[PDB]
């Protein structure tokens, strides 16, 4: 009775395949083409207890970008499709993350309604050699397709990729909590 | 044996009737005389899982004040006596809730000891025939009988109906919160 | 062959429904229970050649929030269904309207990609009944559910009417522009 | 039939004639008494494909004050004949016109309410012999007596005659698209 | 017959070769030694429906500038031979382009005399391996060759690659718009 | 031989008929469908001794602006219509109206030239349910049919209904002296 979405999608740049189990324990499968989002996408399953599966290439010779907004755009779908009839769940979840001096909250809602608020602010510009530009435009495009009401908002961070990953724990700590059944319903 | 609290008052203004079950199913019967009011109250139902019934007439001709600050003290006598001796309850309630670009926060703490901290920044003078003056007052009032610490902090929002919406959405979830019972 | 799209949905909010034809002659059939709102929808009709029908009750006794809302996520949706494939396509459109001292830029792209820019300076709160936060609200959901990218600038005006009519028109003459055939492809 | 407005008045100031044909071919026709004028007006005929004719005379040893007001009074009478019941024509006309770095928009409306909206900085007094303050004047009398809605707006510029001149330009492209007709109605 | 400009020029620095037909029908063949850039020019064959060949070696080990500058050039040199007398074209084009939260106008004027107008805010300094310097010498480089007057004006955006790609789809419709023929001249 | 104008036009959007005498004894007859408006149109007859009458009806569901616009239109072309030649005439008026704490000025010339100077500070947005934004839209739209220069200041005043029956008697006054005869021609 596991929730399970996904998604596969080819276009002229890109190739992505997703697959997301709500009801999941953790396993993290995760080749992007992107490795710091791999890492991030590992964060989804270790701490959101999903089950995450994601195998993309594309015209990462240009940048990194298309890749980013396409794999976002495919995991929001998996995650709407998995969601099904949204009966009975908490609907709702919120987290605030720390990691060592970052300290990022997320507040979400299942709303059918997309919208993003984000309030980083990431001090550089690359991460390895992730473009720290596309972590809004991951969150931006996952709520598009998801239909999700999120909110991130950074309360402490110096370092990127800490306050990066802490967004990443927050929101699949969120997450869980919002797809979770409501013992009351 | 389920937590329900009733408060029937008849003034030369209002006439209100409350009736919550803290142990409810979500059963929203509410008829205030304001209507937004009791779209409001419709969401400590829907998002609390209490049972609210709230029946009022009042002098609405002069304005909403009077009926809207009835109504509020009327709940809180109600949820003070059907929380009886607390025992055993969270106590404390959390939660954040968004809707669209409005999130609110609220946190209480069912102590005995009113405090109201309010920190709504609602842009408009109206919603629909709401004066959303009655909003602080709602919650003041409330807070004066029920005898509750309740702290609501706006962190975003735009929308004078988002605003207010989801501010009754986190006060319902923190409640429900507060009143359920500590496992341990 | 017209492009008609059509939805109905009844919600314990609302009752509405809505059918917009690409290819019109400028019919205007609008009662969405909120007369200010008929008056917008009407220019959709008059200068963007649209046929646009809506028909709307809801909770109006609370206020206009949720008939605003759930017309406004209708017609969206309806100009997705009427779009189809969006093969041959302008899929662009602008267009700055004047209304006496108001004038508003609209730029629009049919882009499947819901996004709202909006920075209109609106100096009163209601326009007879309508609440001028519904503006907003309105242009919002229908991105929300059209995925179009929509950016609306304010570049004069002093009266609400005003400001509000020019934004209409200038987003009616926008999207009959992206609608239209490209003659050379 | 080709939409033509004609003008004739004679005052104690000046006398002037003008012929304006809307469905015209460019010919540029413009003896107003005030050299730098009819450079502007030629733009009319040169970029909106209007035939323009302008003879005026008149009181110029006092200045060019009266002969620029009553040159666009008329014409803008010329233009409101011309158009007579204004039925299947864009209406709206909009331009952004360069020359070198200056660039203006246009926005108008055909509207038969008179408005102007001006925010040009002419750095100048003079542009050879005509007074700077005269290109407001000519198109606030133009609006006036052709009920148009008029909006021009300066988005760069440093050389007083580049930025009048692209505001004529500008203005001719915007006129001749409002004055077109437009093929769907 | 199709307006078909092409340009080669082999330097110590560079290998230059270029093709653009203004008649064209979208086909995009571009390999410039910059991947970015690629992916910019083909914004000229998909939206601005040129015929648009590029290939260019040259000294990238050094960096991307002079191939940048270099192919800019050359693509302004064939736009000048493919325009010939420039008789009966429009002349003039104008265009909006939106892409996401990013809003760029373009202007511009085939006229002769060249001049860039430049106002982008480009927040980061690499998009992939393309530095973010080289779109305004880009199109300095080619205004000169060229002879163009263009206008580029940034009204929204926070991505760097939305905002350039936004600037490139703009700049290819008001060319589009430019070259083609005037049908009333 | 007293001096009357009549306007009568029906649009899709009202219905409004005015009868005007410049030469009366202050009968007012109105019932424009604007309460607050007929109290501003009795000031026009008791101030300013003209005959007034108006009936009209319009889309009062929307919202009072378009009745507000076509009644001030119609009283425009009225008041043009009764002043005939302007032989004999001040032509320009001045007074001073203070109402308790406001003090209005207005100064008019009967010039054949539209132009509104409009400076009050009118602190609430209703008066009764009068939208205290068509106290400007009234003038306007009255000095645009009547060719009249009108200009109205605010010195004194803090309550909006004595705001905006003093400019009414202000405006009554000093169109009585323009509209009388000068003795002396
Ligand atoms: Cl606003
Ligand atoms: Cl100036
Ligand atoms: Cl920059
Ligand atoms: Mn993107
Ligand atoms: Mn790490
Ligand atoms: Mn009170
Ligand atoms: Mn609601
Ligand atoms: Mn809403
Ligand atoms: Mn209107
Ligand atoms: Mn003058
Ligand atoms: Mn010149
Ligand atoms: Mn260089
Ligand atoms: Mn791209
Ligand atoms: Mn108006
Ligand atoms: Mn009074
Ligand atoms: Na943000
Ligand atoms: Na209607
Ligand atoms: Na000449
Ligand atoms: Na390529
Ligand atoms: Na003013």
């Amino acid at each position: 009775g596991a929730r399970i979405g996904e998604m596969k999608r080819v276009t002229k740049e890109t190739n992505v395949s997703v697959k997301i189990n709500l009801d999941g324990t953790g396993v993290a499968d995760n080749s992007s083409g992107i490795p710091f989002l791999d890492h991030m996408l590992d964060q989804l399953a270790s701490h959101g207890l999903f089950d995450v599966h994601v195998k993309a290439t594309g015209d990462t010779h240009i940048d990194d970008h298309h890749t980013n907004e396409d794999v976002a755009l495919a995991i929001g779908t998996a995650l709407l499709q998995a969601l099904g009839d949204r009966k009975g769940i908490n609907r709702f979840g919120n987290f605030s993350a720390p990691l060592d001096e970052a300290l990022v909250h997320v507040s979400l809602d299942l709303s059918g309604r997309p919208h993003l608020g984000y309030d980083l602010n990431i001090p550089t510009q690359r991460v390895g050699k992730y473009d720290t530009q596309l972590v809004e435009h991951f969150f931006q495009s996952l709520v598009n397709t998801s239909g999700m009401t999120l909110h991130i908002r950074q309360f402490s961070g110096t370092n990127s990729h800490h306050i990066i990953e802490a967004t990443f724990k927050a929101f699949a700590r969120a997450l869980r909590q919002a797809t979770e059944y409501d013992t009351r319903r």
